């Protein structure tokens, strides 16, 4: 993993299509901006790289389950050693792909094993965003408690918007039906 | 993930494990410290938690592969959520138990997947630390070029310290029989 303007961009990239408000994700705690340091931020203002390591940390661990953060590392070692890469497209860009293609994976290779489900998002108010995300999971990646070692997060950008069904198939199936729709 | 004192405790701790001399891992590119703050940063007149997101990113991205990054995260959800763990011991030796449970889960479900291997270590001075650990990955979740999605590091502790040998049903053996050994 490496925290530089790219990583700066997937966050405020992902931060954009979890929250409808932007106060929902800054003024949350371990992140805290103020309404002018935020502005600042966004701006190009202030170096994340020289940020506070708890501050840019929160951000993260808020947009990204633990699986994904070692995708994004992954992800970042391909994109930096390819320079046609990073001709043709921003790094958060190759990371969404880098993250599909994970996705295929686990649908080809461990089909049987592929759980969904629907996740929360906490806002700065208290309150939670009620179906923020898909989630998909490895089963057997199993920690107990709703917890999988193997997890990702699909933001649902189709404009018929196919609402997500409950049971293993349908979900398996929904899944496999809007592989061009989910990113 | 979260960045506190459980994960300098846990910095210093993989430090220690892969470089002789702690001045090859401090003055390393992207950690740049100097003898003297080095020293303050040990003994906890350093916070992490406002430390430069980079410098302490570039800590962990050298004592870790991106899916140990995720484990430490994944291990910090069950260690701050159970008393029990908390009560009995840090939090360093919790992800160690956590990481060797995801290595004895590979073993057991994908043994015929579990690929091993020797890995390097760049010190400050440009030198390479030749057998600093060994690289544990499944071998179906290649990237290319040496890279891997579910990729583990141990370090040998055993008196005995049996070389390890070359051969894949050799190692996955090697690895069977050195489950207390390493860490």
């Amino acid at each position: 993993m490496k925290i530089n303007d790219d990583i700066k961009e997937l966050i405020l990239e992902y931060m954009s299509r979890y929250f409808k408000f932007e106060n929902d994700f800054y003024k949350l705690p371990g992140i805290k901006f103020t309404d002018a340091n935020w502005q600042k931020f966004k701006n190009g203002g202030t170096d994340i790289e020289k940020m506070g390591a708890a501050r840019v940390n929160a951000m993260l661990d808020c947009l990204f389950d633990d699986f994904e953060l070692a995708m994004i590392g992954k992800a970042q070692t391909n994109y930096y050693n390819d320079n046609s890469l990073k001709m043709n497209m921003p790094f958060y860009t190759y990371y969404d792909m880098f993250k599909k293609q994970q996705l295929l994976k686990w649908l080809k290779n461990n089909r049987d094993d592929v759980i969904g489900g629907t996740g929360r998002m906490y806002t700065a108010s208290g309150n939670y965003i009620a179906n923020a995300y898909l989630e998909v999971a490895l089963e057997s990646s199993s920690l107990g408690s709703g917890s999988y070692m193997l997890q990702m997060r699909f933001k649902d950008y189709s404009k018929g918007q196919e609402p997500i069904p409950s049971g293993r198939q349908n979900r398996l199936e929904w899944i496999e039906n809007n592989l061009e729709n989910i990113r």
